Parts: C-alpha cells; sequence; structure tokens
C-alpha cells in the first residue's frame, strides 16, 4: 500500500515526544495520538519539571547519561530560540546540597549540565545544617506549556488527537499497523506487566517570585524548584500509593523541610497542593513486542516505566523507540 499507519497511545511528555521523533524518522507515516487524558491534565503536567537525571536502577549508566545528553542539547536549543515562551523551557540555576561530604562529588551527569562545580565557603554559609554542596545550571520545562507546544508540532506533522479509552491493545489491530505504547503507569493494565508500580508524590505549589535558584538536598525528600507561574516545593516519595487525595501531613513535612532550607519562604501565598503517581520501573520498558493470539500480526513497541527521572531523558528514549519503529516498519516493507 506504500503507506504506514502508526499509532501512539499516551498523551504524556514522552507520548508526544515519541510521535515527534517518529514523524521525523520514519519515511512514510500516519501517526495518530490516542489517550484518555491529554495535555491539560497528565502526570507530566503535575511534574516539577527540572532536568535532573535520576539514577535508573536497571539501565546502563552510559546509556542513561547519553539519553540525558541528547535531551539536554535539544531543550538547550529551545531555550535559546524565540519560542522559549510558548515551549516553556528556561535555564534555572541553583544548588544541590548534601548532609555529609560524599565519597565522590562528581556524578555521571556533571560534564553535560552547564558549569558543574562545588559550593564555596560563602555559598555553604547560606545553609547552616549542611557541610558540602554543589552548584550548577540546568533547564526546567513547564508541562502545561511544553506539552501543548509539542501538540502544535505534531499537528503540523499531520497527526490528530482522539480521546477514547483503550482497555486492550487489540482494539487498534483491525485498523492500525504498528502501535507505540506510551501510556505510562496506565500500561500496567495495557501490557499486563506488573513491574511498573506507582510511586506517589505530593508537591505544594506556592507563589513566591523572589526564589530564583533551585535547591535539592540530594535526598529525594526535599526539592525547592522555581517556576514561571508557581514555585514548586516538594519532597514526597510514597511507593504503591495510588491515593490521589492530597494528604495533609505530607503538606506539613514538605513545608517544614523546604522552609528550613530557604527561610524567605515564610511570607508566601497560595499554597495549593497537588499529587501525582510516578510510573516506576527499574528499567524503562523500551522493546518491540509482537503479540498475536489466534489472529493476524500486531507489532507493538513499548515505551513506559519512566520513573522519577523520565522527563530528563524523554528525548533519548524517544530516539530509541523511534529506532525500533523504523526497524519494524522496514520489516513490514521488505519480506
Ligand atoms: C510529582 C512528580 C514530579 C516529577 N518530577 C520529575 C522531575 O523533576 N524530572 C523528571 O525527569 N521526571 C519527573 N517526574 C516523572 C515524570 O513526570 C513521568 O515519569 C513521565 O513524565 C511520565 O511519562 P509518560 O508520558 O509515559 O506517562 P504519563 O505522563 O502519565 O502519560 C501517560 C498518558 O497516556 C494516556 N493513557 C494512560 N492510560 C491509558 C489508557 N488505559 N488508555 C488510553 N490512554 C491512556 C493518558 O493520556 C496519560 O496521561 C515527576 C513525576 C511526578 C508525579
Amino acid at each position: 500500500m506504500d503507506t504506514a499507519r502508526i499509532a501512539v497511545v499516551g498523551a504524556g511528555v514522552v507520548g508526544l515526544s515519541t510521535a515527534v521523533c517518529i514523524s521525523k524518522l520514519v519515511p512514510r507515516c500516519s501517526v495518530t495520538i490516542i489517550s484518555d487524558k491529554f495535555t491539560p491534565d497528565t502526570t507530566s503536567d503535575v511534574a516539577a519539571g527540572m532536568l535532573i537525571p535520576h539514577t535508573y536502577p536497571d539501565t546502563p549508566i552510559h546509556t542513561q547519561k547519553q539519553w540525558f545528553r541528547e535531551t539536554f542539547n535539544h531543550l538547550f536549543a529551545i531555550a535559546n530560540s524565540a519560542e522559549a515562551g510558548d515551549a516553556g523551557v528556561h535555564l534555572v540555576s541553583g544548588w544541590q546540597i548534601f548532609q555529609s561530604t560524599p565519597t565522590e562529588e562528581v556524578p555521571f551527569w556533571a560534564d553535560v549540565v552547564l558549569g558543574f562545580r562545588k559550593m564555596t565557603e560563602a555559598e555553604l554559609k547560606k545553609f547552616p545544617q549542611y557541610v558540602f554542596g554543589q552548584a550548577f545550571t540546568t533547564l526546567k520545562y513547564e508541562g502545561p506549556a511544553y506539552l501543548p507546544w509539542l501538540e502544535k508540532r505534531i499537528k503540523g506533522s499531520g497527526g490528530w488527537t482522539l480521546t477514547r479509552r483503550i482497555e486492550d491493545l487489540w482494539e487498534l489491530h483491525p485498523s492500525f499497523d504498528i502501535v507505540v505504547n506510551c501510556s505510562g503507569l496506565g500500561s500496567r493494565q495495557l501490557a499486563g506487566d506488573s513491574k511498573i508500580f506507582p510511586v506517589r508524590g505530593q508537591v505544594l505549589q506556592v507563589q513566591a517570585p523572589w526564589v530564583e535558584h533551585f535547591i535539592r538536598d540530594g535526598s529525594g525528600l526535599t526539592y525547592i524548584y522555581p517556576g514561571t507561574s508557581h514555585v514548586t516545593l516538594g519532597g514526597t516519595r510514597q511507593k504503591g500509593d495510588w491515593n490521589l487525595s492530597p494528604d495533609a501531613e505530607n503538606s506539613r513535612e514538605i513545608l517544614s523541610r523546604c522552609c528550613a532550607l530557604e527561610p524567605s519562604l515564610h511570607g508566601a501565598c497560595n499554597i495549593r497542593e497537588k499529587v501525582g503517581l510516578r510510573p516506576y520501573r527499574p528499567g524503562v520498558r523500551l522493546q518491540t513486542e509482537l503479540l498475536a493470539r489466534d489472529g493476524q500480526r500486531l507489532p507493538v513497541v513499548h515505551h513506559y516505566g519512566h520513573g522519577s527521572g523520565g522527563i530528563s531523558v524523554h528525548w533519548g528514549t524517544a530516539l530509541e523507540a523511534a529506532r525500533l519503529v523504523s526497524e519494524c516498519v522496514h520489516a513490514l516493507r521488505t519480506p
């Protein structure tokens, strides 16, 4: 037929990024986006948005580092472009502190992020309960702004957004050629894999524009991130908690920790708490599965289980997923 009919389930940041890379990799494409919840309210919108490579347990550290590099150098061109307002990608400076001096003070992502260095004595004076610190400048992406921009790009490519429920993948078989699974935590029901589980995270969005440097205490328990609209203050990592009701004691402990780290936070307004379910998987599922039970073929390339560090690597993972897509499309062309 000389045309390929693609499909991407998932409206998260990676669900759209994958279709972007597919539209710019595969020669002949007709990729569509099909998800229950789109860019107004996805788990990628509630996300803080800082580009800090959280260490994946089950992925090669050089592969993960390269993913962060490929993502960073794309967002870095975005921040220097004219569309940085609409795409919502801005350079954010700040510091990563530590309770005790680590054995090695250089991570695997020092030479990619801008100007990795140590905190001076005068900089260590800003935090009395802390011995060692690091200083650097990264990029933060606003989800309620970045994801709509990706939508406006894929619309130019030729895709469209359908809002329907997909209980099982076989609904796409009698029409679509290949399916791209980017449903995130939802894929637990889609692909049946039980490895992915939800890590609950609650963040208080407070408004205080004087804060302009981010502050992360190394532990995931305390992060203070500046935002273009709401300063994002959070440190909750409950595991297996599907509960999306904002619990109050978390809003107490997060505020106490973050207020201790940055004191000027005392005079702040509009302390509105939201929650989210990180789709956690030891290794981000990125492989081509060919499921077909007493029927015709159905190639499905999986792409989920991003965890707490999926945004900082969403472009590299998109590249690898589009690689599998191109390989399988070639397998369909040639016999
Ligand atoms: C509070 C919080 C803070 C975070 N902070 C950071 C951070 O600073 N840095 C970082 O790198 N990462 C961070 N993350 C992680 C990051 O937000 C996610 O891991 C990642 O964006 C999710 O990738 P995804 O697009 O596959 O999943 P999602 O964003 O959840 O996208 C999945 C989408 O697929 C669709 N879908 C789902 N199920 C179905 C179904 N059954 N049928 C049809 N469509 C379906 C829906 O539209 C859904 O929104 C954070 C996460 C949370 C919760």
